[PDB]
């Protein structure tokens, strides 16, 4: 439509926001931001439809590879666009600790 679209967000395939706000670790602002833009790319509708968000959860106190990265990548391991980025993201902030 002119703008104003009444069906066809996909933007947010699940209020699935980290809840990581309070930490040492540095993911955590980019937690809310990271999956919170994820289903605004990604699409919601076909694959990742579903909810996913967790890699903070390891980074941000663990010290254990991305392991929650790979838990959302389970759920979306389908992807079908952009997803390379949730993927991506859960691992790349992941990538603050682990490396």
């Amino acid at each position: 439509g002119p703008g104003g679209s009444p069906g066809g967000l996909q933007k947010r395939h699940a209020r699935v926001t980290v809840k990581y706000d309070r930490r040492e670790l540095q993911r955590r602002l980019d937690v809310e931001k990271w999956i919170d833009g994820r289903l605004e790319e990604l699409y919601r509708g076909r694959e990742a439809d579903m909810p996913d968000e967790v890699n903070i959860d390891e980074l941000l106190e663990l010290e254990s590879e991305e392991e929650r990265s790979r838990k959302i990548q389970g759920l979306l391991k389908s992807c079908t666009n952009p997803t390379e980025n949730f993927v991506q993201e859960l691992l790349v902030k992941l990538r603050g600790l682990h490396k």
